[PDB]
Formats: C-alpha cells, structure tokens, sequence
C-alpha cells in the first residue's frame, strides 16, 4: 500500500560518474569501460558558444587537455572523439564497477530516474517523463551538465538521456547516449524555447489505476463510453489522443481492478469536465500524468503475485 | 532551476540491505559491520502476532534458525540479542561495504529518504517526512519490512527509520535504529490508531519561497500579518504553529528572496482563507508540506554560491 513517484536504485550509476574538465569548464562525465561520455560543450569557453565550430576546436585540442577525475584518482585520457554532440574520451583504465547496460532512446510519455551529480559526485535522484514537446521538468543546479537518465530492468542499465542545457521557461533539454538531442534544440548561444505541451492521457489512466488499487475510489462511476467520444473531450483539455495501442498497455491493471478501460475513460471524462471537486487523488489535487502503465505494475502489482 | 521532490543517492545503503528469514518468515535487515538490524517480528509466525512475548519466543531460536543471505552469499549467524524492537544478528564476516554512517532519531516535520527493498534487494527511493502524529506516508508492500530512511551528508549516512508496519488508514510506522517506535505504536496485532495529523506550517512556507524563486509570484502581496495574527488562523484550518525558532529557520530563503517571513505568512493566511481558484504553484494545486527549508535550500540556494 502507498503510492510515490519512485526513482530507481541508483548505485549501479554513481560509480560511473565522474568529473570532466577541459580549460576552466567543467561538467561531469559517464564511465562505462574505458571510455567516458560526456556533452561536447566542456571543449568550449563562454564565448565560443557565440558560434561553435566543433569539428576545429576539437582538432585543436590533444589528449593532456582533458583532465577526467573519478573521485580523486586522476584518469589518463589517451584517446577523444565527437559523435554527434557528446565526446568520447578514451581512458588507460576500464570502470570496474560498469553494470550491464544498453543505451535506448525513450518515447515521448516515457519515464526515467535522474541522477542529478555536480563535479562528478552524486547529489539527488528523482523521476522525470519525457514530455510530449521533448523537455523535461527537471531540477538542475549550475554544473549539472553530463547528469544521466536511465532505467533498470533485471540487472541492465538503460541509458537514455544526458543533460546539456536549461531553457528559458526554465525547464530542460539534453541527448541520447548517441549525442542526438530530444527535440528541435541545438548547444549553442541561439535563440531557442519549448514548444506546445499537451497532457499524457495513458499516464493519466494509469495513475488513476494506481489510485484503485490504493483504495481512492471516490471518482469511480458507473458510466462507460466509447474510444472515439472520449477521444472529443480528451481535445478539449490539450490531452492527446488515445490509441488502442494505449488501451492494450493498460491491459494489466484493468485486470487488476476489474475495470475496463473504457470504464475508466468513463471516470477520467467527468474529472476533467466537472473538476476534482476540491478532493484529493493519490496526495495531488492535479490530475497526474508523469506516472506509465509500467510505473504503476512495478508499485502496485506485488500484491497479485 | 525547476523544484522536484529528490531523494539521495542510494548506493550507500544498497550494499548494506540483505535477506533475513526465521522459519517462514522473510523480511529485510541492514549489514553494517558484523551486525545486521532487523525488525524483531521476524522471529514471529503470523500466530505468534496475536500476543507474542519476544523474549520467550528468541529463548527458543538457535542461532542456526536464523538465514541471512547477502545476494546469494550465505552469511553465517554467530549470535542473536534484541534492542527494543530490533533484532541484532551477529555475524562471522564484516561488510567490507559498510559506510561512514550513524543513528538519529529525527523530528516530526523532517524529511528523509527511504529505499525500499524486498528479499535484501532494493526496489526503488523516494522522498518522506515524518508527519506530526509520527506516522508517514510511504510505498510499502509486502516484504517491505526492515527497509530503512536515511539522510546523507559529506561521506556519511545517517540512518532514522526502520519500517515494521502498515496501519489499518494505509499510513506507515516503524522505529529509530535502536528499536524505538516512532509515535505510540507496537509490534503486536491490535487496534492502533494515529492521532489526527496536522500541517507542518514551517514547510508549506519554504515550498512558497521555492515557488517565489523560481518565477511564480501571483500569490504574493503587499498586506502584512504579525505572528500572532497568523496562528489564530492557522489554528482553525489544522496548521501547526510557527514559532520564532521556524521564522529563523526560514531566514536564509527570506534572504534570497529578499521577502520578509511575516509577508509570505499574509500570503499564507490568505491561500488558507479563500482558496488559489484554478492557478498553481510549482506544479501543485495544493499547498505542499514535505519540503524543509533545508530541501529548498539544497535544490534552490546554489545561486547564490
Ligand atoms: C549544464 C552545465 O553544467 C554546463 C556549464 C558549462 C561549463 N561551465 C563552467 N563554469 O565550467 N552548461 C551550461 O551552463 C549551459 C551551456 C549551454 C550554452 C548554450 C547552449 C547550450 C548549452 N548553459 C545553459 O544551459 C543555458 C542555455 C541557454 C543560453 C542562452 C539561450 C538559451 C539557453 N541555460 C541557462 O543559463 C539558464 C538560463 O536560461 C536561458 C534563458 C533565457
Ligand atoms: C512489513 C513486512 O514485510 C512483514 C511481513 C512479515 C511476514 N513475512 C513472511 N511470512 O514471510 N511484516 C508485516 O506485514 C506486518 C507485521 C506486523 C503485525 C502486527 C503489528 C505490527 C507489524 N503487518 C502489518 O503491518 C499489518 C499490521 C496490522 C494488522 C492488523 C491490524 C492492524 C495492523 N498492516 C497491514 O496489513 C495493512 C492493513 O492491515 C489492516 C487491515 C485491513
């Protein structure tokens, strides 16, 4: 019982963080073996970030010119190269503490944990989603550039976003572990800004779900509706369309619940169009959407195993 | 930027947790040194629970009742004694992963974080407060017991909370790490109920002054309030009052924001009186209490550093 935005464990990161500095920048760096992975921009000063050539101010740098320090052991860099916008920097040493990993690029809708590090050591953990316009609602210090995000299935780290910028609006945008970023964002001094939002409609569903299972019943009816009438009144709230695609994925905890997810929709339809009557869900007076259908079994399925 | 509920890095405690089973009684203990902390009531049957004399019930245990494993690593017990409500298994090996670590007892209204494991392996990490009425508001399922709460700071942990039980309102309770319950709680099954909790006012002000810092200031305005005059409101909407011990507290936030405590204190009280009517405050539509100003402070104050 109890339900709470969980981050995932996060040992099996904080050995791999280390500290990256090129000049007077520096930002923290990924060691997986013997490479570490970092966002390019540590090559740059403030001023060039005016109109970075990448491709010239790597040539002009050599190996000595980046110091990687993972605690207080310095690492021997004896190797660097540019994919896309992270460097890679070849080291003497391989990570003994590497995990089993992959790197995935996420979906918008999808969850991660952040490990949020400054000058390589771990300060907080927390869970974010992608939103549907490819930034994050994050919360980042000066210094946070090269913090990771990823998930954990069985004993394999899924790598799937490494910070590089914070917007104006104030929330932030980053890369894959392949250096292409989420969204229409570039590292450089441009003018740039987060587009349109709308509200995840399956994650809403599915904390509404969760919700069950905890015991909130309160905003359950009777009623039931179609696909295509909830998908009308899902336009009138920016909530995006929902697929069938969507409505398989809840299959696990409508079977938990023994309510259909039309049901469900039923329920969702009269919160949004007659309001949360000043009660409570889960602890939010907000209707919910950073939580997927696999946030919630991960939490609340044990009890029907 | 951005204010985000954020736990501390685990990797500290995850090498520490380990499995404990008595019988057919499974549950979660804590490795530091040679010794491993658990919940007494592992050495219960669910009959046992309706009126269990421990001490009787551990004069029957031999030491080779007790199986501990660390992953798939046997640990061998060489000695059991009880403090309070925990059990202290003496083992034959030390953890040669134990931290820097020590035992508090915390206070009702400050915050911690809880890695919650089953089986000896940590699951997930989230964010918590002990509530007035010495309860709090977790994700506990079954096998859940012996997780642990912790604080970080430097190199070193600081263990508070061990969790032993669910109440029958869904709310959570457990003991320090020498086996005091926090609040008038025991480890026997029978009617048990948390007085009726209150909010912690200190906290739901230094959430406001994260909200001011970060850009939202609709709630703000130019009417004052003395300290008085604010706790007679408070009192009659279940607020805890605010003494010049939390005015002080809060001085570092009022600083920064150059907006004097008693003025935040009028926009409470206002909030409090009539309502938000549709506007938010840091994503919230309700005023949030799990936030000391020391968490606002860590994820807010780098600014000015
Ligand atoms: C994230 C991090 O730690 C590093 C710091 C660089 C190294 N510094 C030192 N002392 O060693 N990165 C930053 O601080 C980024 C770098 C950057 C610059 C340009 C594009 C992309 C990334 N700076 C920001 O994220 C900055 C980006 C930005 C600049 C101009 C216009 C739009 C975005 N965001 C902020 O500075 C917060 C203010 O928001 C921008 C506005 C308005
Ligand atoms: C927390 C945990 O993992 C272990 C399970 C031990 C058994 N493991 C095996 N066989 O492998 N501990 C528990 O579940 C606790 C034990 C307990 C019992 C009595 C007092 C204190 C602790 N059980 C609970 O926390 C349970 C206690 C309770 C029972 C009845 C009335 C009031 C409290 N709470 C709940 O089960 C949640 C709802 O219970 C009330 C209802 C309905």
């Amino acid at each position: 019982s109890g339900f709470r935005k969980m981050a995932f464990p996060s040992g099996k990161v904080e050995g791999c963080m280390v500290q990256v500095t090129c000049g007077t920048t520096t930002l923290n760096g990924l060691w997986l073996d013997d490479v570490v992975y970092c966002p390019r921009h540590v090559i740059c000063t403030s001023e060039d970030m005016l109109n970075p050539n990448y491709e010239d101010l790597l040539i002009r740098k050599s190996n000595h010119n980046f110091l990687v320090q993972a605690g207080n052991v310095q690492l021997r860099v004896i190797g660097h190269s540019m994919q896309n916008c992270v460097l890679k920097l070849k080291v003497d040493t391989a990570n003994p503490k590497t995990p089993k990993y992959k790197f995935v690029r996420i979906q918008p809708g999808q969850t991660f944990s952040v490990l949020a590090c400054y000058n390589g050591s771990p300060s907080g953990v927390y869970q974010c989603a992608m939103r549907p316009n490819f930034t994050i609602k994050g919360s980042f210090l000066n210094g946070s550039c090269g913090s990771v995000g990823f998930n954990i299935d069985y004993d394999c780290v899924s790598f799937c976003y490494m910070h590089h910028m914070e917007l104006p609006t104030g929330v932030h945008a980053g890369t894959d572990l392949e250096g292409n970023f989420y969204g229409p964002f570039v590292d450089r001094q441009t003018a740039q800004a987060a587009g349109t939002d709308t509200t995840i409609t399956v994650n809403v569903l599915a904390w509404l779900y969760a919700a069950v299972i905890n015991g909130d019943r309160w905003f359950l009816n009777r009623f039931t509706t179609t696909l295509n009438d909830f998908n009308l009144v899902a336009m009138k709230y920016n909530y995006e369309p929902l697929t069938q695609d969507h409505v398989d994925i809840l299959g696990p905890l409508s079977a938990q619940t023994g309510i259909a997810v039309l049901d469900m929709c039923a329920s969702l339809k009269e919160l949004l169009q007659n309001g949360m009557n000043g009660r409570t869900i889960l602890g939010s007076a907000l209707l919910e959407d950073e939580f997927t259908p696999f946030d919630v079994v991960r939490q609340c399925s044990g009890v029907t195993f």
